[PDB]
């Protein structure tokens, strides 16, 4: 009756529910530093009437939980791209003036000279591009010593830290492959990029998201099997239900 | 329900943005002084219900990213062929009296004797060409100092000096390879060929495109396969939609 | 997956840069004083789980 | 039923595991002192309900496993390229202060005379490197009995041993055919090259990986193919799934 009802729903959404997780978790490739997130079913409190006489009840998804892993790379070769060896988030200023973390691999110049990324998000800490900077040779820890027209040394005109945490699932994708502090986030802490779970800067390249499709595909398959299996659980109640109330 | 099928949607035409992005850049071969564009997969906000259980929303491209490099190029050996070794952008005349910006290897004379490019889009300072000028001798920073009949001297008959800017990403081609400034293009510099990140008058000699194509063809390939695997969740969806519309 | 794509992409593009690597180095005789180039390819980090 | 979707998983992802593994153990040629790793698929627990009625699970890859076999070798002729007969692996140091292994052929100045390699990272022990040493008469066993101008002697300005240990598949590659000493990596030793498992110094060659093609295409066809046969099995599975689920 309202027991079928409620497992029926429950299931029903549940299956719904992991159709839509990995069903968004198939549309983001080429999402570049992506980490891609799973439900995980499990059940609720069981009623015991006696000892083992129980009731027992959930089927619930608790919540999308995420896979920090560094997935494909590609080799793009540019000077505004830096990928990151290993771990270790950037630090960008959102034009708000909140700080901002990523796994980006593309940057650009404002028109007033600064250091911005994706279309004018500017970084942290600040630097300011000039035009006669002909060679941009990054230093693998932030060191932005590029090469003016004029002065034949790499000047580095810039120093960047790499901010870790230490729960990263606390960490929320906040628009645009962009992430900042939360609670469960962990402690922020930019240190010197190569040490404390901190990377190195690789110019030329990005990173991208660890999407395996084929046996999330099969993922696909058998959640609409068994969102397909609830709907015959669904038919029976509903055949007892008709059966029923011709009785 | 919704949810699979905005999902669906936005992966589809995100599929479908990239199919049309690596299509378009793969037919700009032999386009003189051409940088190519490229799509970036980017999520949006996520929607956190309790410290962690999200929702998350996004697979979107942001917009087609311009990858400023020097392609390959020709020698083509003729006087109204110049390319640029480096960096530094030609400035020209529209006809309407606005300026124009390129990387072009084509020059012309109109019916009255002034240098034109491109079929009659007049240069910028302009250029009287007179027909005793038999030589063409050009210098490596606008000297135009050709030789004319009678006259056994490189006579100086222009000077041109290079654009330069501080974001070429918002540089928009505006037809035939042609750029304007915008907003984000940065502020003109029109400084002497040879310095302040310009480069030198090649004369007989043009620019191209930075098409790399195999690689894009990996891209399409691999843009097509996801366009099909996109294909495969919507007929997951739409075959629960119909077992469940037969329930 | 993904792993075979970014897999195939860098093969591809170090045999690639190898190509024009050397054919650059075959059309540059009777440039005079000059000293060839050429590249080495070499891997990165490693990705341990377990000892 | 779970049965077959859990077996179909791990065939799946051993298979595409598998595949990732000859991929990535075909790119790699030309890779200085390469050596190559390999899956091993093998099983779990089985379990036995009676004495025999088991059940019995897992077709799991352990771990891919290096061979650690020299490959082919090219004659370069540089006194900055040094290739080793046998075994013995250089020791070089890492500008974070650790120490590094390889087996490489390509060797270095910096700005400040001192002898690196890979682009400025030092050896171990350092060497200065002068202007008017002319020749570069490396001895076998790391006597680097350069001749300077004005001296005509084999001045040895440098001394070098060969580090050797007790498992090198606990070695780790750490980004650009370097390795570093781990746990299971065994005891480290700088002993005389030429004795205790150490080869000598060959002045103008290099080391390369030791990958076997053909064979290993042999294994790309067949474990494609063996992917399309797991694929087949999915399609049976959900062929008796539709089928069930129309029953």
């Amino acid at each position: 009756m309202i027991s079928s009802l409620w497992i029926a729903k429950t299931g029903l959404d549940a299956q719904q529910t992991n159709m839509d997780v990995i069903a968004n978790n198939l549309a983001n490739v080429s999402t570049n530093g992506f980490k891609r997130q799973r439900a995980v079913f499990e059940d609720l409190l069981y009623q015991t009437i006696r000892q083992v006489l129980q009731i027992g009840t959930g089927v619930r998804p608790v919540a999308t939980e995420r896979l920090h892993s560094q997935g494909n790379l590609s080799q793009t070769n540019n000077s505004k791209d830096v990928a990151i060896k290993g771990q270790g988030f950037f630090q960008v200023m959102l034009p708000d003036g909140t700080s901002a973390y990523t796994r980006d691999g593309s940057f650009q110049v404002d028109q007033n000279g600064q250091l911005v990324t994706a279309g004018g998000f500017q970084v942290q800490p600040a630097i300011t591009i000039p035009a006669n900077a002909l060679s941009i040779t990054i230093g693998r820890d932030g060191v932005v010593s590029v090469t003016q027209q004029g002065q034949a040394a790499p000047v580095q005109v810039g120093q960047l830290n790499l901010t870790t945490f230490m729960n990263d699932t606390g960490l929320e994708s906040i628009g645009e492959n962009l992430y900042i502090e939360t609670q469960s986030s962990g402690a922020p802490n930019e240190s010197t990029p190569g040490l404390n779970g901190a990377g190195l800067l690789y110019q030329g390249y990005v990173e991208t998201s660890n999407v395996n499709v084929a046996e999330e595909l099969v993922n696909m398959i058998q959640v609409q099997r068994a969102y397909e299996i609830n709907s015959k659980a669904v038919s029976t109640t509903d055949q007892m239900l008709q059966k029923l109330t011709q009785l």
